[PDB]
């Protein structure tokens, strides 16, 4: 949670990040791997889950 120890913030307690597809809210990890799931999402729902995964692969160690 978010009081555990360290300071920090943005609780979150899902595992997979919900993402909507056409009007829908489906998991991200479903979204990541269907095309036709990304090729319905809207201008809006692109931009977010797209947003989403590229924050999630802009810091790497490797």
């Amino acid at each position: 949670e978010e009081d555990e120890e360290e300071d920090d913030e943005f609780e979150e307690v899902a595992d997979d990040p919900i993402v909507m597809v056409a009007g829908r809210p489906f998991s991200y990890s479903e979204v990541s791997q269907r095309p036709e799931l990304v090729a319905q999402m809207t201008p809006e729902e692109k931009e977010a889950y797209i947003a989403m995964g590229q924050r999630m692969f802009e810091d790497l160690f490797e």
